[PDB]
C-alpha cells in the first residue's frame, strides 16, 4: 500500500471517524461501524455490540450504487448521536470516497467542495479515479 498513528481520526463533527483497517478492539467504542474494502478482515461475530457493516468494495466497483444505502446508515446514526467509524484497508481511497458521498447529501456541498473538506481534516487521502467518476455519478443524481 503508520497512516494514522493516533488510530481513528474524527474528521466531521458528528462523531464520524476515518481509519485503515482496525483490530478488534479498536471496534468496541464505535456503535455503528461500515467497512468498505473487500480484502478488509470482516469482523462482525467478533464484535456483537456493534452494528457492522461490511461492502467488498475494489477499486473498480460501482459504488455510486451502494450510496443511498450507505449514506442512510450514516445520516441515521447521527440522528442517534451515535459514535461511527467509516474504515477501508489504508484509509484513503474507498472510506474516504463513502464519507464524500456523505457530505456532499447531508451537508448539501458539491463534489469539489466536499472532497476540499475532508481533505482539510484529513490530509493524507487520495480517492481512486474511477471512484472519482462513480463521485460525479453521485453528484448528478443528488442534482436530478
Ligand atoms: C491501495 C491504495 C489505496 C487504498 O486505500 P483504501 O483501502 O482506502 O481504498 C487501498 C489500497
Ligand atoms: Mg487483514
Ligand atoms: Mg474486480
Amino acid at each position: 500500500c503508520r497512516i494514522y498513528p493516533k488510530g481513528p481520526l474524527l474528521v466531521l463533527p458528528e462523531k464520524i471517524y476515518l481509519y485503515s483497517e482496525p483490530t478488534v478492539k479498536e471496534l468496541l467504542p464505535f456503535d455503528v461501524v461500515i467497512n468498505v474494502a473487500e480484502e478488509a478482515n470482516d469482523l462482525r461475530m467478533q464484535v456483537p455490540a456493534v452494528e457492522y457493516h461490511h461492502y467488498r468494495w475494489e477499486h473498480d466497483s460501482q459504488i455510486a450504487l451502494d450510496l443511498p444505502s450507505l449514506t442512510s446508515i450514516i445520516h441515521a446514526a447521527t440522528t442517534k448521536r451515535e459514535k461511527i467509524l467509516i474504515h477501508s484497508q489504508c484509509g484513503l481511497s474507498r472510506s474516504a470516497t463513502l464519507i464524500i458521498a456523505y457530505i456532499m447529501k447531508y451537508h448539501n456541498l458539491s463534489l469539489r467542495h466536499s472532497y476540499d473538506l475532508l481533505k482539510s481534516r484529513a490530509d493524507k487521502i487520495n480517492p481512486s479515479i474511477g471512484l472519482i467518476f462513480q463521485l460525479m455519478e453521485w453528484e448528478v443524481a443528488l442534482n436530478a
